């Protein structure tokens, strides 16, 4: 599970996943859809935080493992790893230091689905994270994102709908995974391929979502990047 969670997903395989929250300060659950519906991570926000600031477990019924954290605006979110925040203990271990999994960064619609774009660590050609772990708050995804120093880095962005003739709508081919209408409903894309899935999140009825992820992202990146989209 700790290592699970954490890891890529196999090349060529998508990971199909179901998340549920409860029926304020929701739990929400994820597991893999299989008919054996096996637990991989469960998450909710902390009432006492100035920000929005999800903790995330290997535990469902309590295993810190990650922490999705929003900006003062409340647009912008990192991920972060279950490390520690380095301006906090300057003297501490570099590698206990927490890492950043991802940002997430939304556009702000006129007072419908919002534009996202998603940032996270490249990885190597041995298919693994290269670890962004930084000492102090002068560099991180978000930084290097406004700073536009993209090297070590992977940018994607949601897909644009399409018009389907058939529905009369503009919308995506989520191939039967999403079944109804929602704002939270998206397909995150690489540029240099609209076609391969990294990431598709869509709601399933009241309080039940399927979340279905590809490489190079593991089931934390996956499930912090949907609950920002909450709210
Ligand atoms: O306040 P508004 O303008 O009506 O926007 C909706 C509101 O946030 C609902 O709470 C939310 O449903 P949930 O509480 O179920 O998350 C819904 O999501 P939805 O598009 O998935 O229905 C939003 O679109």
């Amino acid at each position: 599970p700790r290592e699970f969670v954490l890891r890529p997903a196999p090349q060529g395989r998508t990971v199909r996943c179901r998340l549920t929250r409860d029926k304020m300060y929701p739990s929400y659950f994820l597991h893999l859809d299989t008919e054996k519906k096996v637990f991989l991570l469960a998450g909710r926000k902390r009432k006492r935080s100035k920000t929005a600031n999800y903790l995330i477990s290997i535990d469902p019924t309590n295993n810190f493992i990650g922490k999705l954290r929003s900006n003062l605006l409340g647009n912008r979110f990192t991920v972060f790893d279950n490390g520690q925040n380095p301006q906090r203990g300057y003297s501490t271990n570099v590698a206990s230091l927490r890492q950043e999994l991802a940002a997430v960064i939304y556009e702000t619609n006129v007072l419908g689905p919002r534009r996202m774009t998603v940032i996270i660590p490249g990885m190597s050609a041995e298919n693994e994270r290269v670890p962004i772990r930084p000492r102090n708050a002068s560099d991180g995804l978000l930084v290097r994102w406004q700073n536009k120093t993209l090297e070590s880095l992977i940018e994607l962005h949601n897909k644009p709908p399409v018009w389907n003739d058939d529905s009369g709508s503009y919308t995506l081919n989520f191939q039967g995974r999403v079944t109804q209408a929602s704002v939270k409903n998206f397909q995150i894309v690489h540029a240099d391929d609209p076609d391969y899935i990294v990431l598709q999140f869509g709601r399933v009825a009241e309080d039940a979502f399927t979340l279905d992820y590809r490489y190079p992202l593991c089931a934390l990146q996956a499930f912090a990047i949907a609950l920002s989209s909450f709210d």
